[PDB]
């Protein structure tokens, strides 16, 4: 028993991280087969960051201007192209450590592990969620761009995120591996607004099920509710409206615990309206929303990877 | 910016995990050079767990009774011995993936990454602290024993923990890699008492410095205090007494932030006496104590590993 914010094992991704330097700017790239993916802002100078014309900037760049380093070994760049906000640097050597992989664009509420890197070397690994305002709450310093977010299913790495920037609120924004930003964000140094940060209701519910499984049950109350009645309380607390799909997704945890989804909704309503009265649930003094139903089953049933 | 419970990258340790089976019991072993380390309870049956005589049980065991599997490949066991609560299974093949490593016995308040494994395969990675009562707050199911806790300094893996058991309180106990338990715990299925769980004061202070660095400053107040005056308030809230060594350890964060350690103590005193009034510090609604001063500098300055 016990419940922790658990990241995927990072080894398969560690073997894909390289360093990409263009002039004075150094960041991280992802080396899959004979291609290195990195943020296109690698080509920017301190001047260029306010309002870069990425097309004009890139024209002044040839293959030999991209220094690509795997450990202490230099890769030879034989091609380069821009896809949305990422560069694809074609190298003459296939990564011998390429795992089975997919590029996936994930949905708000879904979670992933981040391998934070500097100069193509791993610093650390942590779990994040794509929030409803298409931000993540990460830990990123200068040089961290090109750090990736991923899931593992068995032996397959699903890359969903590449790090590009930090907003005024101290939260983080980036792209899928096709270089399309999550949310309305653009890769230029201008004040950009994350909108309302709504709580991922289905994920809070998942986590209350995790708590019940681990013997933390104080908050189970005597009431039930309806989707429409629960959602009136959700709107007030900036919670995502609960839908029958969410109820269906919680079906296995509901069936495992014998606690009906709408009875757990009723418990959640009283926690939102009454607070926690100085108590904790799974060692937490607020309602956690960065565990999916899948994450809870995965953690509470010991699912493993290659 | 931003601050997360960050684990070390796990790849170097992933390549050391094997599966160890003795009769019907399967758990994880650590394969370093030509030696596999695992919990000695691998030799127990369901009967044996209440009051095992480990010496008598082991006598009925030969090399060929220990099935050691690295992925889908069988290792040949050419020797076996008990060291305290671990078995060392000598194999005829040196692990080709052995990293540079040390066995360290860590001190309460120190933190480490756990690679939770089942059947010798990684499930996930998370950060833990050795608590003052020599327990950890992990996530462990049946089959997780032999999972290890570690730190990385550059290219060297320092193994500090091997998982053996869960107490009534839902917290976790285990050994160093010499097989000596942290705390008074023994490897038998009997109600065992973790004592008072004191908060790691120096670690709370470290985390308040992390908060100030990341722009969360609401809790900085107008007061200072003395070690003796602070510690009177610590004892009441079951906080570890603060010492000049702790003050010295916080010296770099104090010097970086220009907030004197005893002024931060005064801020901590008011948080303990007044609570947080429904506010958060670095997204947390309680005082976090599983970040060391080193962890804070490491995270806030981007220290990387091989
Ligand atoms: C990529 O290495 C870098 C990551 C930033 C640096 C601080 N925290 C992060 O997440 N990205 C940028 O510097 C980005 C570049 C533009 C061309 C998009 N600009 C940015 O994020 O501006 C905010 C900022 C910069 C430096 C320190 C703190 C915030
Ligand atoms: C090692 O695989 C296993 C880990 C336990 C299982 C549940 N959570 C854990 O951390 N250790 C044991 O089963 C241990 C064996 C003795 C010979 C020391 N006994 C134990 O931890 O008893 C408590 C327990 C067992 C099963 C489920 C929940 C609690």
């Amino acid at each position: 028993s016990g419940f922790r914010k658990m990241a995927f094992p990072s080894g398969k991704v560690e073997g894909c991280m390289v360093q990409v330097t263009c002039g004075t700017t150094t960041l991280n790239g992802l080396w899959l087969d004979d291609v290195v993916y990195c943020p296109r802002h690698v080509i920017c100078t301190s001047e260029d960051m306010l309002n870069p014309n990425y097309e004009d900037l890139l024209i002044r760049k040839s293959n030999h201007n991209f220094l690509v380093q795997a450990g202490n070994v230099q890769l030879r760049v034989i091609g380069h192209s821009m896809q949305n906000c990422v560069l694809k640097l074609k190298v003459d050597t296939a990564n011998p450590k390429t795992p089975k992989y997919k590029f996936v664009r994930i949905q708000p509420g879904q979670t992933f592990s981040v391998l934070a890197c500097y100069n193509g070397s791993p610093s650390g690994v942590y779990q994040c969620a794509m929030r409803h305002n298409f931000t993540i709450k990460g830990s990123f310093l200068n040089g961290s761009c090109g750090s990736v977010g991923f899931n593992i299913d068995y032996d397959c790495v699903s890359f969903c995120y590449m790090h590009h920037m930090e907003l005024p609120t101290g939260v983080h924004a980036g792209t899928d591996l096709e270089g399309n930003f999550y949310g309305p964000f653009v890769d230029r140094q201008t004040a950009q607004a994350a909108g309302t940060d709504t709580t991922i209701t289905v994920n809070v519910l998942a986590w209350l099920y995790a708590a019940v499984i681990n013997g933390d049950r104080w908050f189970l109350n005597r009431f039930t509710t309806t989707l429409n009645d629960f959602n009136l309380v959700a709107m007030k607390y900036n919670y995502e409206p609960l839908t029958q799909d969410h109820v269906d997704i919680l079906g296995p945890l509901s069936a495992q615990t014998g606690i009906a989804v709408l009875d757990m909704c009723a418990s959640l309503k009283e926690l939102l309206q009454n607070g926690m009265n100085g108590r904790t649930i799974l060692g937490s003094a607020l309602l956690e929303d960065e565990f999916t139903p899948f994450d809870v089953v995965r953690q509470c049933s010991g699912v493993t990877f290659q």
